[PDB]
């Protein structure tokens, strides 16, 4: 692909993060704690899974960011409305507010409703993400592969402003401690 001239620096929104989540001082990096991380509760804060958002909005225009998943076993990656659900249980579709991917028991899927199965020959050690606001395309690029397309959201209906949005995933195993990492332009 040729989208990383619309490069975007990402920054983690702590005020979003579940109470678990442990991020660098820079906003760039974040993994799952081994307990509560001592933070109060908030209206903001993801309470069933280990998600965070973005601090950057977006709401028209062309934007690519990458992250790091070296050496991880369950993560979710892509971008969500400003006004998705925070607390209780619910699944990642657009109908929700959700264009995402994810790593899950070995296998890679696209979150629509149903789950789309991906075909990725190179475990992605780093993911790119576009974003075409105008164009309502949410596109993900495996880097590890020579930047080969892994999915495209298409006919998207954004609704709202976009936020950038992460899942660290949980951490039973002890196979998936590792953190996301916003990687350099
Ligand atoms: O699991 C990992 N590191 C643990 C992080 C950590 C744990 C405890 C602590 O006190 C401070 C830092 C890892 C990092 C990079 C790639 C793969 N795995």
């Amino acid at each position: 692909h040729h989208h990383h001239h619309h490069m975007v620096h990402i920054t983690l929104d702590r005020n979003t993060a579940n109470s678990w989540l442990i991020i660098s001082k820079d906003r760039r990096q974040v993994r799952m704690g081994d307990t509560h991380q001592n933070v109060s509760d908030n209206k903001e804060r993801f309470s069933n899974y280990p998600m965070v958002l973005g601090a950057q909005r977006f709401s028209s225009g062309k934007m690519y960011w990458e992250v790091d998943v070296t050496q991880k076993e369950a993560w979710d990656l892509g971008v969500c409305r400003d006004s998705v659900q925070r607390k209780g249980q619910f699944s990642l579709s657009p109908e929700n507010g959700f264009w995402t991917i994810w790593l899950w028991q070995d296998s890679y899927e696209a979150g629509t409703s149903p789950q789309t199965t991906l075909h990725i020959q190179v475990p992605p050690c780093q993911i790119g993400i576009f974003v075409d606001y105008e164009a309502g395309v949410v596109s993900f690029y495996n880097i590890t592969d020579h930047g080969s397309l892994i999915y495209t959201f298409s006919e998207c209906v954004f609704a709202g402003p976009l936020r950038p949005f992460f899942n660290v995933g949980f951490n039973y195993s002890g196979g998936n401690a590792a953190p996301l990492k916003l990687c350099p332009l």
